[PDB]
């Protein structure tokens, strides 16, 4: 998903 939720990538 993004930075910053259950699914997200790293940033």
């Amino acid at each position: 998903v993004c930075c910053g939720y259950p699914l997200c990538h790293p940033c």
